[PDB]
């Protein structure tokens, strides 16, 4: 008994237990089960990192401090470990002499000992070496007779496929559900626990670093549960500052939310850290920073930058994505380019744009590729194309390209992402679109968008295109769109400004090779004859570097006069261009 | 007073320190993890180098020298005792009284001194130290591998509340450089051992080029100590010695299981006259169309100039299929890898299913079979060495055409689950099976610079102008004549010679006798596939008819005759 079971009650007299704050409805319900006549076995069902191990450490602190009823007064909470019972059990019945050694020491205790079996699912099938099970089949009489007082603490899905499968052991435990506390319920958890970390780290932790250790944990960390990550963050931040005082008021020890969001940015990647950066320079110039790489399209950025300012002010709907856009209009105008800009603004990486081409979803059978296959079908455990991608990046700009080429029954899949920000996978797991920006480019009115842009100034392309030919006949999808955005086609004013960032990002490395080129002003309209298109758009400009500028170097090698090291020009003549050394 | 007392004042008295060089942003991480109280147990995971030696020697350097005052220093911790645990203890249970006595009586001063434990994976990894770890006794520094971590330390649940994966990334060549910078404190003052600059790097460059299945620094510290053991024992083997340290000391140590000397292990600036005439041009005198990729398109790749996100070493090479592609993708791998492992062939010829979505560059969800998928899905996860082919893409209906544009540009690097794919060391040979099928007849007046501009100018841009608008360099493989295959039909017969001299028959064949085969030999449709069965049906199946009949006795060389309507070589 003293070889295996850790005694939590004498670990509470030394003050070695964490102070437990709250939990008084789940501790009282635990004592209500622990005082039952038969089957006095609570199982603290929760999720990993909810506090179900620090409920019995708030029961064992309670027995010593005496807030328990008489009947649980003066008990002992022993923490049996089923990993130390299957530890060296090689031979036949070395495990069964460990339980029947522990179970017979618990009967000498005449009911003065509470047994905390943490992770009961490790008891289901613990011996089980030759036949029927040996741990939750040896406890099974003394669990039903109300004899050993077994506080279990498993999680809900570990209860579901370990303990619920043994239906004769499932009834010997009573589910004391430990729901995770809310964001305000874990501040008081962490306000009293902060001094137990101040005495260990020799580090002062402010309640600003605690009110933001939980609002940033809950919002940004979605796989963990709340009083496990909020105390991870303060322990990581107090260890990050504990370097700054050891090795090399301005050499601080205080944790503030500057250090808490810095650890969380180092965990997840979301840079909302401090507004003492150029973010004050960035929050009102949010519409013109997109204009750095989205040339023109003032109706486009004033729809997307005003919607992502609407949520950074905490004013947008938290049961809806950050933005739901329909980018109908011409091709090669700034549709796909703004979403790269919007990803390079919000999550500052244009690799965080989940592009989905809806020409792959032409027919109705190809809708379970986005959402996932049902149980029992091909591609079930794989997932969906949209749902699993949003589980990869929950903070991403979803591009749904040419949605008018989708099936009509894929807008039905796209009614719940727009309205509620949810999409359930084929495996019954719901993915959360509340942090994504769902932008949907289309070409459904583009014939009438292009002809009327220099006629109807800035608002009449929105009205009166809807109803004769365009989307109103299927009306449930239009009103779920946040802003329907029409795109004015590009004149010569924009493609001269759009054809300047072709090699601007590669510009900052390749100087010493022998290349630095300033703007030449004579070959401007050579690219503005194939690239500046009223019909097909500005996308043939990207081929107008692959067809116009890059050809007579990489194949004209063998003739023996043109060798690299000299910067090329282009002039308006019938030249078949030369290059002088 | 023997077992559980280790004094760390001795480490400067004896010089028992092997200094760590290179790891500081991956060791101060294991001081961030260790300084916590939730999950304050760093387990060091990966390739070697740290192993509880970086935090203990990088601890006395900041206290005894004296830049910081004494009001801040005092973080004096200790290290592992592991040696006398199992040894010297006899009974069952009286071995256990030594392990319970080593943890409980270090608590004589109420936590005045703290202690780390090192290398905890064996089970002492959670059978006798598990209450000693759950009681909040003291915190330890683990060290596992990655796969032995997921054997023991993570499919548990009570142990990752204290441990966490600390991964170290694969180290430099400068790991053993500074191992021999400090260690001349022990080498030259008493033995006068020099090891020069090209002799430290020589036993360490063996990873990215030579062999890539094994870690670097385990193969670096051992192959220097064996090369440095040269003097005192080769003088006791019953102008005198090169005291100028060269590549020779490691080569005796390294090449005692390969057989390849120094001559191609340090391919350098002047060595590229020597790496032209080694193995490519002794099996076959020829195959010099593909030598351009190692001559003019090699200057901006192997001098620290390989930019992966635009094709610079991608020299385009065309031809037919089954005609010399698969041998050169092996013979260039034979010119590089000293062996045969390049097995790549991609064709889009005779399969009509909906499985052509996964052969592109991977499968997005909604499919079957991700484990194989396409061939290139698996050809980087196997090993990063493969030479990618592209054949017969020109036939299917035009909805499938333009997906070849996405990979060759700088848009997105296109991996599949988060680890990298190959962009730097691959030559792509593709296959053009347009109207170069009637041209295989004669070898008289074949075009090298009349072929691709006037024949291709009027036939390409009627149906599809988006295919040869990018790709322009067209030069043909060998035309299938007589004597150029008479070399190739000698290669497949000389492996029939070695198949036959094992039983005592040396067969000759004439220039007249193997062009007897050429009427039943090659195919313009399949390439040189029906060459091998033509050896079986014409000579080899009649040969085994005569070896078994006993009328071809071993020892006597036989000649042929021209005879009646079935052509066999009889007496
Ligand atoms: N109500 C609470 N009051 C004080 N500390 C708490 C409270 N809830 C949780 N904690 C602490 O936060 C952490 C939560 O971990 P646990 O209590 O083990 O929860 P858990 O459900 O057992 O997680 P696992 O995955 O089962 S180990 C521990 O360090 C607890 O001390
Ligand atoms: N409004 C715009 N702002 C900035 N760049 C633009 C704009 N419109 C077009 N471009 C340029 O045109 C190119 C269009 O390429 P592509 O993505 O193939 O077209 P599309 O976006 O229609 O698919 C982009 O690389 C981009 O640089
Ligand atoms: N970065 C480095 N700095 C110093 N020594 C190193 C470094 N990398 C490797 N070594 C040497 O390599 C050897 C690795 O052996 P070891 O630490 O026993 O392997 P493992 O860590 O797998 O147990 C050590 O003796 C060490 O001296
Ligand atoms: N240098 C060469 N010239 C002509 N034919 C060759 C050469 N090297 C190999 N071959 C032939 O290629 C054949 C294999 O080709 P094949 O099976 O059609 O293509 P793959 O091997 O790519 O499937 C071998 O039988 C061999 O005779």
């Amino acid at each position: 008994l003293k070889k295996y079971t850790i005694d939590l009650t004498e670990r509470a007299e030394q003050g070695k237990l964490d102070p437990v704050i709250g939990r008084d409805e789940e501790i009282r319900r635990t004592i209500q089960v622990l005082q039952r006549r038969t089957k006095n076995n609570p199982v603290l069902i929760g999720e990993p990192g909810v506090g179900k191990t620090a409920i019995v450490e708030g029961l064992a602190q309670r027995i010593i401090n005496g807030e328990v009823p008489e009947g649980l007064k003066g008990r002992r909470v022993l923490a049996l470990d089923m990993g130390a019972l299957v530890a060296g059990a090689k031979y036949r019945g070395e495990f069964e002499e460990r339980l029947k050694g522990v179970l017979n020491d618990l009967a000498k205790q005449e009911g003065n000992v509470i047994l905390f079996i943490d992770e009961l699912h490790t008891m289901v099938g613990a011996g089980k070496a030759d036949g029927a099970m040996d741990a939750g089949n040896m406890l099974k009489p003394a669990l039903a007779r109300g004899e050993l007082h077994c506080v279990g603490a498993t999680t809900l899905d570990e209860y579901r496929q370990y303990i619920e499968k043994d239906a004769a052991l499932e009834r010997r435990f009573q589910k004391v559900f430990v729901a995770e506390p809310s964001v305000e319920d874990t501040i008081a958890i962490l306000r009293g626990l902060k001094e137990r970390y101040e005495l260990h780290h020799h580090v002062q932790i402010t309640d600003p670093a605690i009110v933001a250790a939980a609002t940033l944990s809950h919002r940004y960390i979605a796989d963990r549960q709340l009083p496990d990550k909020a105390i991870d963050l303060i322990d990581e931040a107090a260890s990050s500052i504990r370097m700054q005082i050891d090795s090399k008021r301005l050499l601080r020890n205080k944790v503030t939310d500057a250090e808490i969001a810095e650890v969380l940015a180092r965990w997840t990647g979301i840079p909302v850290s401090r507004m003492m950066e150029s973010e004050r320079e960035k929050l009102l110039r949010m519409e013109q920073e997109l204009h750095h790489r989205v040339i023109g399209q003032n109706e486009a950025v004033d729809a997307v930058s005003n919607a992502i300012r609407r949520s950074r002010a905490g004013l947008a709907d938290p049961n809806r994505p950050i933005g739901s856009f329909l980018f109908l209009g011409p091709t090669g105008v700034g549709k796909t380019e703004l979403c790269k800009a919007l990803a390079n603004f919000m999550f500052d990486s244009d690799e965080a744009m989940v592009r989905i081409d809806m020409s792959e979803f032409m027919e109705k059978h190809s809708v379970s590729r986005l959402v996932g296959a049902p149980p029992g079908y091909v591609g079930y455990e794989e997932g969906g194309y949209l749902t699993e991608a949003v589980r990869r990046r929950p903070y991403s700009v979803i591009l749904l390209d040419e949605v008018e080429k989708a099936h009509p029954d894929v807008f039905n899949i796209l009614l719940q992402v727009l309205d509620d920000g949810r999409l359930t996978d084929g495996q019954g797991r719901t993915v959360d679109f509340r942090n994504t920006v769902v932008i949907m480019t289309s070409n459904l009115g583009s014939d009438l968008i292009q002809e009327r842009f220099g006629e109807l100034d800035y608002a009449h392309m929105k009205e009166l295109v809807l109803g004769v030919v365009s989307h109103n006949f299927r009306p449930e999808f239009i009103n779920r769109i946040d802003e329907v955005v029409v795109f004015h086609p590009l004149g010569e004013q924009h493609i001269a400004s759009i054809a300047q960032i072709q090699l601007k990002r590669l510009y900052k490395r390749l100087e010493e090779r022998g290349y630095e080129i300033h703007i030449s002003d004579e070959a401007l309209k050579l690219l503005s004859e194939n690239g500046y298109d009223p019909v097909y758009g500005a996308r043939p400009l990207k081929r107008a570097i692959q067809q116009q500028i890059e050809n007579p170097l990489a194949q004209q090698i063998l003739s023996g006069e043109l060798v690299p090291g000299k910067v090329i020009r282009l002039e308006v003549n019938e030249d078949r261009i030369v290059a002088v050394q």
